[PDB]
DNA sequence: GGCCAGATCTGCCGCGGAT
DNA sequence: ATCCGCGGCAGATCTGGCC
């Protein structure tokens, strides 16, 4: 796509009226507590994204109605997106008519690279496994249905199994029915995902990076549930299934959650986001818009040049931070208002 | 006190043999993956602290012998500490004779400021309570004993309650004593930790900081237990007690886990660590050594000027980062070795 | 060698936002 | 009105430290 115009009314501490991004790479500079995060967050929400914060904290102090408006231009045709926050919830108007948030799933959208994306690379097992589930669900709508259906059957089987025992064969059949499909989809996705991550991180650094998926029921879910009946009966839980897998990111053959430093995990997080951005371009046909917050804070001079040189080949990108990249147009944010010369 | 010497043998990527820090304020400059965090972590461990990492990941790749040696000088007299990490575990020598690790708890020690101290401010409900508990436990052992006793008594009471009902009145009285002592000690500590925090944060920024503790059994544990009898019986869990408190950090009157930016959160975390350092120095008699990692990574010029101006008045402190503070001695780390001008 | 502290992990229940 | 995805809380297994 190509963003044309952004307009807001009483969104967080913002005090602007209109913002027109230029084509190609851009920049934003400022001091602490000025509103770079607020502006990027508003641009992300205007195109149909998600935010960690609740909708009651996204309105100005003492008001009840926020309004965001953005205009985009694609080959298909021009669009106008209207958002209206408040107490009842969101209200989206695509081109002038009320419509649900789900219909925007087909549009390219945007990609937001933020500091909290770094806590999945070096986080606990649950968080690492949860990161992959919501990434595959962005490309296939069938994966989410299977993932939601498997959980109900697992819970019912475990609840029955806590009560001594019964003819629980049917729940075993259902669990085996869903787990095999889930595992096959995961393998199929990672087979495509690994080479792009390998060849993207090789342009920002030197060492190689990879993935390893440790499976528990790889040969068969039912043939693994039959092989652990005594221990499962004694313990009272289902100990085998896709809900117990492991994902680890490797740096030169070592786990990244125990050996990697901070400026070395930041590059892995950015490479993961950039590899996701590339695949969505082939899936949709038009690459999304890239938004990066604090692009070069925790990195040294060698890495910053590589990031800045990679980011300049994209159709459109916006970087924000305390310092101005050299050679690119620069805006400024002062107490919520954006002004450019 | 003072730190006079530091020597190692096969501790992570470090390859130095001796390192002598000058009195006053020092610095360390390096690129990514050079050994700044490793050096600070080694000093912190050698002086008698605790490290988040595991003891099997702290040894050089391919060996099972780690050695840490440090020489200090207290007002009473000089000391000498040595460490040895291997398969059996940690081993500590004090002037040539073995001693348990609990003995070093009386010595002043050190204070470490790290990026994962920022998760307490912006973290969930339980993490802030855990931070408060482990902060209070560094000034008294009665708190630890009461915590353990109360936890065990509550676990037994819940186990009994989940299976029908019995003479619970014998179990309400034992829990009430520990709960009352715990809440009294918490109030006593927070009545003194707040003015110091406000005064310290008033020198690094402009806004105001505060603390708020919300209690479910302020009037009395027995009264609340009697009041919530029907709910406890129906749900099956004790819904009232010191294990259900809130700690909220306020910036100009609003909670910091929602209405706050990155720089303000960093300043809050640093102010909390400095307040703990000052209180601990008052408690023992000699302020502990201060170690700061990436002091000024995500701050503007004014905030890090203020931080440097404050740190210039300490008996001994060491700062590390990608850049140097103007006007202080510096040392450079390359490939794991340290060379001073 | 043995057993108590104590932080880490996994499944269950109730709550908040969309269709 | 109802399913969906989620934050908060309690419980059990593990490894390492002290007697
Ligand atoms: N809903 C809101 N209404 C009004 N002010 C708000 C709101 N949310 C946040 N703020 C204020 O906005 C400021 C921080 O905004 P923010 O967008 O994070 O700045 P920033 O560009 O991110 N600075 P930085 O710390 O470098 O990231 C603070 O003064 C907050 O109190
Ligand atoms: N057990 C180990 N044995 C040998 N090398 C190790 C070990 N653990 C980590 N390393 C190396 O140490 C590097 C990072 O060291 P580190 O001390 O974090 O540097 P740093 O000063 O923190 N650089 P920065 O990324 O800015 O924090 C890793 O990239 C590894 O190459
Ligand atoms: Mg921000
Ligand atoms: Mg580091």
């Amino acid at each position: 796509m190509r963003l044309l115009l952004f307009r807001q009314r009483n969104f967080r501490n913002l005090a602007l009226e209109a913002y027109r991004p230029p084509p190609g790479l851009s920049a934003l500079v400022g001091a602490n507590a000025q509103g770079k995060t607020s502006l990027l967050l508003g641009i992300h929400l205007a195109l149909g994204g998600e935010v960690p914060l609740g909708l009651a904290d996204l309105v100005r102090f003492g008001e009840e109605e926020a309004w965001l408006h953005a205009e985009v231009e694609t080959e298909l045709g021009a669009y106008r997106l209207e958002h209206r926050l408040g107490p009842g919830g969101r209200e989206v108007l695509l081109n002038g008519k009320r419509v649900s948030l789900r219909t925007l799933w087909e549009l390219p959208g945007s990609v937001l690279v933020s500091p909290l994306d770094l806590e999945a690379v070096l986080g606990p097992k649950e968080e690492r496994r949860a990161y992959l589930d919501r990434l595959i669900a962005r490309f296939s709508r069938r994966y989410a249905a299977l993932l939601s259906a498997y959980e109900k059957a697992l819970r019912q089987r475990n609840a029955l199994l806590k009560a001594g025992g019964e003819g629980l064969s049917a729940w075993d059949r259902e669990l085996a029915r869903y787990g095999d499909e889930i595992v096959a989809l995961r393998r199929r996705f990672l087979r495509r995902f690994a080479p792009i991550l390998r060849e993207v991180h090789a342009a920002l650094a030197a060492k190689e990076a990879g993935l390893r998926l440790e499976e528990t029921a790889g040969e068969g879910v039912l043939r693994a549930l039959e092989a652990s009946r005594a221990e499962e009966r004694e313990r009272g839980q289902t100990l085998v299934g896709p809900h117990r897998d492991d994902l680890v990111f490797l740096l030169e053959g070592r786990p990244a959650h125990r050996f990697a430093s901070r400026g070395e995990a930041k590059t892995l997080a950015l490479a993961l986001r950039l590899a996701e951005h590339r695949l969505l371009g082939e899936h949709h046909g038009e690459p999304p818009l890239l938004l990066v917050d604090e692009w070069g804070e925790e990195l040294d001079e060698a890495r910053r040049r590589a990031v800045l040189a990679y980011a300049q080949a994209l159709p459109q990108a916006i970087l924000a931070g305390l310092e101005a990249p050299p050679g690119v147009p620069v805006c400024s944010v002062v107490r919520g208002v954006v002004l450019c010369p």
